[PDB]
C-alpha cells in the first residue's frame, strides 16, 4: 500500500502493471511468451500464455519479423512496426532490458507520419533551440512553441537546483488556467526513482490519470525470480500517489520532456492537457531527439556561463592579492569597499578583523563568534547557517575574515499533494536556511585566506 | 557548352535535367502536368504528357493523396511517401519551389527503415557531434562515424577561410586511397552558385558520375517562360566540370553535408566513393537534421572562441595603454617585447619610431615605406600586400608604429581540374600574399593610434 510515509521509497520500475492504452507481452530470449498484460485479450484476440510462442495468427508477420531482428540482433534492441492487428491498426514497440523483451502494443490512429512530415516536425521545434544564447530565453521560447505543436492545454519548464528542489521559470497556457511560473517544490516531489527514471526515458506519457490500470501476470518472472523492470517500457504504470496529485490539481493527462546535464536531471518539460490526450510513438520519438539536442545545447550553455563567472570571479581575488602583495595598509587595501572583501562572495555583510580593529561593511558579533571558535582554537575555516542577526555564516584566519548571508530569501486523501502545499512544505526548509555556502564560495575564501597567509609587511 | 572560362558563371540551379536513378514531374499549382523527365515511361509506365492530370491508375493513390494535400496546402509544401508502382517500389519525393510542385520518384532498393532506426541513426550520429568542445575533435570524430554510418569509402571535412578557400582538415578513407589532409583549394572550385546552393540544400548526393543525363521536356515553363528551378530537387543534374573532376579523381559517387554559420558556408562534409553509391532519401533525412544540430553546435562553439581571442586581444591593448600613460618612459613601454606592441597583432616583426628613434624588434623597409606615403602627407593609417623583403605592411600614425608579416605561409580532359593540380593554381596566387590583415587587425592597430593619440606627458 502507498502513502506519504512509502512514497520516499516506491519501486515504480517494477510495478508489475501497465496502462491500459496499449498492452504488454514480456518474452524470453527465445521468443516463449513469459508474460502478457490482462487486457491483451481485451485489445488483441490472443491469450497470450506463459510457454506459448507468438504466431503470425496471433500478431502479424511484420511484428515476428520485427521480433526475430531482435532475437538474432546483438546489443540492445529497439525497434518497431506499424501492423494492422484485427480490431485496430497498431504501433508495436519492442525493446530488450535486462534478459527479456518487451512488445507494447499501442494504438495508432491514423495516418503515417511521412518520414518527411516526422523531419520537420523535428527540425522545427530544435530550430527553437538554436536561436538565443541566454539559457532563459531559450527555455521561453521551446516552452511556447512546444504547445503549438503539441496542443497541450499546459507546457511548462522546470528548473532544478543543487540541492535537487525545482522552481517554474517558463510557461504557455489556456488562460482558463491558474498561472505557475516562480512556484517552488522540494526534492521530496519528485523521488529519487522518478528522478533516476526521467535521466533514462527522455520522455513520459500519461494518456489518463484517473486510469485504473493493468496488470501483468505473473507478476514475477519465473527465470530470474524477480520481477520484470519496466524501466524502459514506455506504457509502464505510474504511481498512485502522483495520480491522486495530478487530480488534485485537476489535470487528467502528462507528457514530459527530459534535460538532462552532468549525470544529473537538470530541468525538464512537463506537459500538461485538461482532459486525456495521446501523443503517437512517431512525433514521441520527434521530441526524443529534442531532449538529446536541448541537452546538449544547455550544457554547453551552461558551462560556458559559469566557467565566465567562476573568471571573473579568480581574477577578483588575484586583482586583490596583487593589490595587497604590493599595497601597505593591508586594512585599508582590504577596503575600500568596491574593493573589499564583499565583492569576492556573494553576501549582505562582510567583517574584516585584524590585530584589535574591525569594521562591519554593509564589531560585537566578532567578540561572540571568536568566542564560539573558543572550543575549536585551532579552525582557520568557519561555515554554517541555520543560526545573533545573520544565519549565514563563513569565517577564515590569518586576524579574520568573516561573510553574511540573512534569510529574508524570497479533493485529496493525503495533505500535501497540492500545488500551494508542496509551496508551503517547501517554506520550512527554508525559513531557516540561508543561500548555502557554494562549492566555490568555500574555494574562494579558502584561496583567500591562503593568500593573505603570503603577507608579510 | 561548359569550359574553364564558362565555370564560374554556369546556372547549375536551372539545368533543365536530372540524375538517371530516379524520375521527376512537375506540375503547375492546380496538379496539371507541365513537365517530366525523359525517362519516366522507362522507369514507370506512364508518359506524363505537359496539359494532363495524374490519375490513381498510373502513380497510386498513396501519392495523387500525398500530391492533394500539397495543392490545397498554404505554405512551402515538403513531403513524401513510399508507394509501389507497377515494376519497383519508390520513395515519391515532393516539394514545391516557386510557383510549381516537383515530384520526384526515386527507386527504394531496402526493406523499410521503422520510424525507430530512423532515430537511432541521428541520434547514433548526433551524440558524436556533442562530445567534444574543440572545432577540430568535433569534425574528427564525426568524419569518421560517418563512414562507419554510411560505409562511403572516403569521407572528408572542409573548413573554408575568409577568402572562400578550402582546406582538408579531417578524413577517414580506405588505405589503398591516397590521404588527402592539409590539402588546399582555390574559392574558384566551388562557384558562387554551388556554394549558394549548399547554403541552401544540407545534402547533396550524386549517384554515378560517369551518368549520362535525363532530361526534362518542356526545357522552359510555358507559366513563367523561364527554366525550372531545380534547387531543392533531389534528382537534380551535376555540372559537367565537376563531373570531369571527381572522375580525374577516380571517384564515381558522391554525397555532401552542409555546415553553415551566418549564412555562410562554413565548411561540409563530403562524401566519396570510387564504384556507384546510393543513400536512401530517409537515411539521407537522418543527415538532413544531423546537419542542422551539427551547424549550430559548430556556430555556439566558433562564437566563444572568437569571442575570446577578441577579450585576450582586447584586455591586451588596455593593459599596454595603462602602462605607457602612466610611465614617462613610452619608448621603453611600448617595446618590451612583453609588454610588446608586437604582443597585440599576429605578426612576425614589428616597429616603434618616435622622434629620431627607432628599434626594429624580431628597419629598411621603413625608409622606404614612410617614402611611400610621401605623396599622402595625411595618412594616419597604412596597410599592403603583395608588396622589401617583407610584404605585409600595417602603419600607425601618432610618431609612427608599423607590423610586418613575410608570407612563408605553407588521366584528365582539362588542365587543372585535379587534387594537386587545384593546388598548384592555389599557390600562385597566394605567394606574393601574406596572411591577410584581419577586421580585427585594423581594429586593434586603429584603437591602438588612438589609445597612443591620449598621450600627453
Ligand atoms: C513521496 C512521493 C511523491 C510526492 C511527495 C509527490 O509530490 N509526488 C510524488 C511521486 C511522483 N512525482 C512524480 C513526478 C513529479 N512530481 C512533481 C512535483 C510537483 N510539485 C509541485 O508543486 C507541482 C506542481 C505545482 C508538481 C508537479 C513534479 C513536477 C513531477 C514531474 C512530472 C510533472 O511535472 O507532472 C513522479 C513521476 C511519475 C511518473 O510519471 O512516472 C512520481 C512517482
Ligand atoms: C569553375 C567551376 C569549377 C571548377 C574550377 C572546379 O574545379 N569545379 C567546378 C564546378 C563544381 N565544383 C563543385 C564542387 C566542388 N568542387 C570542389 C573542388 C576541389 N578542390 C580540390 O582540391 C578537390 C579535391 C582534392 C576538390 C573536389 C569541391 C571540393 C567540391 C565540393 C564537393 C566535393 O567535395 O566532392 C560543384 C558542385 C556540384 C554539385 O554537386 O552540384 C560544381 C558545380
Amino acid at each position: 500500500p502507498v502513502t506519504l510515509a512509502n512514497c520516499e521509497d516506491e519501486p515504480i520500475h517494477v510495478p508489475g502493471a501497465i496502462q491500459p492504452h496499449g498492452a504488454l507481452v514480456t518474452l524470453r530470449a527465445d521468443g516463449m511468451v513469459l508474460a502478457a498484460s490482462e487486457n491483451i485479450q481485451a485489445l488483441l484476440g490472443f491469450v497470450a500464455s506463459p510457454g506459448s510462442y507468438l504466431t503470425q495468427e496471433q500478431v502479424g508477420p511484420e511484428v515476428l519479423r520485427m521480433l526475430e531482428e531482435g532475437l538474432t540482433g546483438n546489443g540492445p534492441w529497439s525497434n518497431s512496426v506499424e501492423t494492422r492487428i484485427g480490431e485496430h491498426l497498431f504501433d508495436v514497440i519492442g525493446h530488450s532490458y535486462k534478459e527479456v523483451f518487451y512488445l507494447e502494443f499501442e494504438i495508432r490512429t491514423a495516418d503515417t507520419l511521412s518520414i518527411t512530415s516526422f523531419t520537420l516536425n523535428a527540425q522545427r521545434i530544435i530550430a527553437q533551440v538554436q536561436l538565443h544564447n541566454d539559457t532563459a530565453s531559450l527555455l521561453s521560447n521551446v516552452t511556447d512553441e512546444l504547445r503549438r505543436m503539441t496542443g497541450y492545454d499546459r507546457v511548462m519548464a522546470y528548473r532544478f537546483r543543487h540541492d535537487d528542489s525545482g522552481e517554474v521559470v517558463a510557461e504557455s497556457r489556456r488562460e482558463d488556467l491558474e498561472s505557475y511560473l516562480g512556484l517552488r517544490y522540494p526534492a521530496s516531489d519528485i523521488p529519487a526513482q522518478a528522478r533516476r527514471l526521467y535521466i533514462q526515458n527522455p520522455i513520459r506519457l500519461i494518456a489518463d490519470v484517473a486510469y485504473t490500470p493493468m496488470r501483468v501476470f505473473p507478476a514475477l518472472n519465473p527465470e530470474t525470480n524477480e520481477s520484470f523492470d519496466l524501466s524502459y517500457s514506455v506504457l509502464r504504470s505510474v504511481s498512485p500517489i502522483h495520480c491522486e496529485y495530478l487530480t488534485n490539481m485537476g489535470v487528467r493527462a502528462s507528457m514530459s520532456i527530459s534535460i538532462v546535464v552532468g549525470g544529473k536531471l537538470w530541468g525538464l518539460f512537463s506537459c500538461h492537457h485538461m482532459s486525456p490526450k495521446l501523443i503517437p510513438y512517431p512525433v514521441r520519438m520527434s521530441f526524443q531527439i529534442f531532449s538529446q539536442v536541448c541537452s546538449a545545447i544547455v550544457e554547453r550553455l551552461e558551462q560556458g556561463r559559469i566557467a565566465e563567472l567562476l573568471r571573473v570571479s579568480t581574477e577578483r581575488r588575484l586583482a586583490l592579492a596583487r593589490r595587497a602583495r604590493d599595497a601597505d595598509d593591508l586594512f585599508g587595501a582590504l577596503a575600500h569597499p568596491d574593493d573589499g572583501i564583499a565583492a569576492l562572495i556573494p553576501c549582505d555583510g562582510a567583517l574584516v578583523m585584524l590585530g584589535g580593529r574591525t569594521l562591519s561593511i554593509r564589531e560585537r558579533q566578532a567578540g561572540n563568534v571568536l568566542q564560539r571558535l573558543q572550543r575549536d582554537p585551532e579552525r582557520d575555516i568557519y561555515h554554517t547557517d541555520n543560526w545573533g542577526d545573520c544565519c549565514g555564516v563563513l569565517a577564515i584566519r590569518f586576524g579574520w575574515i568573516f561573510w553574511f548571508r540573512h534569510e529574508e530569501v524570497h479533493g485529496p486523501s493525503g495533505p500535501r499533494l497540492t500545488p500551494r502545499g508542496s509551496f508551503e512544505a517547501w517554506e520550512e526548509v527554508v525559513r531557516g536556511h540561508s543561500t548555502p555556502w557554494s562549492e566555490t564560495d568555500l574555494a574562494i575564501a579558502e584561496k583567500l585566506r591562503l593568500d593573505l597567509m603570503e603577507l608579510c609587511l
